[PDB]
């Protein structure tokens, strides 16, 4: 099945419910069920890429699209004071699901370091 | 409005440069928050991700591909975290778009 069988692949195919914000032919934005900020959503490609460390050179446009969609959805959600975008890679990055995802967090002051 | 990152791109002040191409520059952060902490920045002056244009999409992806390749070159085989900060709530320190790449330790949750 297209997208794979991680929870994110299932969400892409409407097999597991999610609170969807935005969808286009390349990606999907939906709210994180364990939010770490007052607003916390994910932008994922529909194409299955397990982790950023294995993304291909020709995935540049798609990865950039995640960020453009993230910033547009953040504006649509009224995050007018700003936000933080995060991609986790692997164990040290805290990556929970092996399907590439961009976190977008806002609605409060984010702190430094970023974890 | 120019920034300190513009000065770094122009080679007017030093930084520990890791990689360069025709459209971006990667260099170690002067205030590292992990054993490895570097930045990938576009040479184009985009002040913040919120004003990035649609035509900038593949350039932004290029920052991430460069970041992941440099992370591998720097031995971050256990993983890493990529961060883009926007505005005051995001903690953005310089108004020139920059991708942070942090690793060499366990990164924690929440991410700030
Ligand atoms: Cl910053």
């Amino acid at each position: 099945r297209p997208g794979g069988d991680t929870i994110f692949g299932k969400i892409i195919r409407k097999e597991i419910p999610a609170k969807i914000i935005f969808e286009d032919d390349r990606c999907l934005a939906f709210h994180d069920i364990s939010p770490q900020a007052p607003t916390h959503f994910l932008v994922i490609p529909k194409k299955h890429i397990s982790q950023i460390s294995v993304a291909e050179d020709d995935d540049e446009s798609l990865l950039g699209h995640l960020m453009i969609v993230g910033k547009k959805r953040a504006a649509d959600l009224g995050l007018n004071k700003g936000y933080r975008m995060v991609v986790n890679e692997g164990s040290d990055g805290g990556q929970s699901v092996y399907h590439v995802h961009l976190h977008v967090l806002g609605g409060r002051q984010m702190h430094w370091p970023p974890g």
